[PDB]
């Protein structure tokens, strides 16, 4: 069949290219024919393309399991059915353990065998399902888009929409979470993504004035639903803006599925997404791993029966088609501290796309400037304008300025008649304004002549016009070398006519002496 594309609210199901998988709570998933799959299914997930092996190469591919009981022409036939029905079929790239270990330069290779195996099998897009290393390793995050927008726009030439969908756990989509790169270079590539809500136990969000919200509580799911939604459609509570139009709730059919985050009551769902398109927002519609879980049995060997689909097809297909979220995007903006006297440029780094993700960079302008001469803030406003939407975006400047340094201030003694140089091995230092040595005064002198301590006041003037100023002291000890007698010692025993130095005297023992003081022993005690 031909590329086939969803124009309206989707309910995704992953199909497994594996038999009898063990739950989460010991129950079984059976492999199954796509030609058995729920009809309200209309995006099904092949799962999963990889690497299988290292010594075929870098490149990750599809290779069909056969103990599915399809050859490869059944399996082809079998999406073209899907097909013939209107209901598309993708590849999920990654999943666990996918080993997809990408470099750059990979991108050509990836994007040929995307091709190859789209022609093949006729599938109608790819699903960037990335999970743990695979997110991040090696240059994954560089390839991948880059592979993406060339498949993307080798369809585009024939007139097809190749589907590109995402299923990111959801804690990655932090607005600088480890899905940036994907979600952000294929802006207008993508069709919708469809977060996982599930298995990241405790993990949630604060909302100002309510509180904690997590992903495993059940007395709070409607809320946990509302709000995660709510934050990603618009861009708040510190995530990645996902369009409403382009979101779909991801979830377990059932607790054998995943560790965590199967809706126990589905009426939360309803009510959740009910706020949504009441406050103009409707989502696209929901993702359930999986398919085979939902026609799965239990620990008891109960069949699921497919209760999933029961519970939110009818809900999710009764629904409006779409209506696209044309707001434009602003990228690279973040606050920027700037040395004192820098050149600063407000448009360095800094651009913007439409919602079909062409360049409008141009298009950008900026209110509010920055002087680098005066240190404080300064606070910029960008804007871009597109499709009869506006988006702002802050940029707070801040000018500082490091103090100078000196060195070499360091107190010192020296010998009586030695020459002594206050400038000798002393210098400033500033980062922008250099070697400031020059701009170094001294108050206070030195006489090498005559034994004393001399206190010198180091002045340093810099910055425009020198009219900044900082400050130093140094004390300068000179001694003599001349040989005096011993200092006096408390422990120490001195005989008559011993002599010692002690509180700038000489002193000599009349007597035998231990641990008297010399100059506290009065006029006629022992120390003379
Ligand atoms: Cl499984
Ligand atoms: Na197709
Ligand atoms: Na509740
Ligand atoms: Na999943
Ligand atoms: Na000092």
């Amino acid at each position: 069949g031909t590329i086939t594309s969803q124009d309206d609210n989707v309910v995704v199901g992953y199909w497994h290219n594996w038999c009898d998988g063990r739950g989460y709570q010991g129950g079984n998933a059976p492999c199954v024919e796509l030609k058995t799959v729920n009809p309200q299914y209309n995006v099904v997930n092949i799962s999963f393309m990889k690497v299988y092996d290292i010594a075929e190469g870098r490149i990750p591919t599809f290779k069909l399991d056969p103990t599915i009981a399809l050859s490869e022409a059944e399996f082809i036939a079998q999406i073209d059915t899907l097909n013939s029905q209107g209901r598309s079929v993708l590849i999920a790239l990654g999943g666990a353990d996918a080993h997809i270990e990408l470099t750059r330069g990979d991108e050509d290779a990836l994007a040929a065998e995307i091709i190859r195996l789209t022609d093949l099998y006729g599938f109608d897009g790819l699903d960037i399902d990335l999970q743990q290393a695979a997110i991040t390793a090696k240059d994954n995050q560089f390839v991948i888009p880059a592979a993406l927008k060339m498949v993307k726009e080798h369809y585009r030439k024939t007139g097809d929409n190749f589907m590109i969908t995402m299923a990111p756990e959801f804690p990655y989509l932090t607005a600088n979470g480890a899905y940036t790169p994907y979600l952000t270079e294929l802006d207008g590539y993508y069709d919708f993504i469809n977060p996982q809500f599930y298995n990241q136990g405790g993990d949630g969000l604060w909302i100002e004035g309510v509180g904690w919200i997590a992903q495993n509580n059940d007395a709070l799911k409607e809320e946990f639903i509302y709000y995660i939604a709510d934050s990603l459609i618009n861009g708040t509570r510190n995530y990645h803006k996902i369009p409403h139009d382009k979101l779909v709730f991801g979830l377990p059919s059932n607790i054998d599925a995943a560790a965590t985050g199967y809706i126990q009551d589905p009426q939360d769902l309803y009510k959740a997404f009910d706020r949504l398109k009441a406050q103009g927002q409707p989502l696209r519609g929901v993702m359930t791993w999986s398919v085979n879980w939902d026609m799965g049995t239990d620990a008891a060997n109960n069949s699921y029966n497919q209760q999933f689909i029961k519970d939110y097809g009818n809900f999710i297909h009764n629904q409006l088609p779409p209506v696209t979220d044309m707001t434009p995007t602003l990228s690279g903006i973040v606050d920027t501290r700037v040395e004192l006297d820098s050149h600063f440029d407000p448009l360095i780094g800094i651009t913007a796309k439409d919602y079909q993700g062409n360049d409008i960079t141009a298009d950008v302008t900026v209110s509010g400037s920055v002087n680098t001469n005066q240190v404080g803030d300064y606070l910029l406003t960008y804007s871009v304008s597109s499709d009869d939407e506006t988006t702002n975006q802050p940029r707070k400047i801040t000018v500082y300025e490091i103090l100078p340094a000196f060195t070499g201030i360091t107190d010192t003694t020296v010998v009586i008649d030695s020459e002594f140089d206050p400038m000798q091995g002393v210098s400033a230092s500033h980062p922008t304004q250099g070697d400031l040595t020059a701009n170094i005064t001294v108050t206070g002198e030195v006489d090498t002549n005559v034994v004393g301590v001399y206190e010198l006041t180091y002045q340093l003037f810099y910055g425009q016009d020198n009219q900044q100023n900082m400050t130093d002291k140094r004390i300068v000890t000179v001694v003599t070398d001349a040989v005096s007698d011993d200092d006096w010692q408390v422990g120490s025993t001195y005989v008559k006519d011993d002599k010692v130095t002690h509180n700038g005297a000489t002193w000599t023992a009349q007597w035998w002496t231990k641990g008297e003081e010399p100059g506290t022993t009065g006029e006629w005690g022992v120390w003379r």
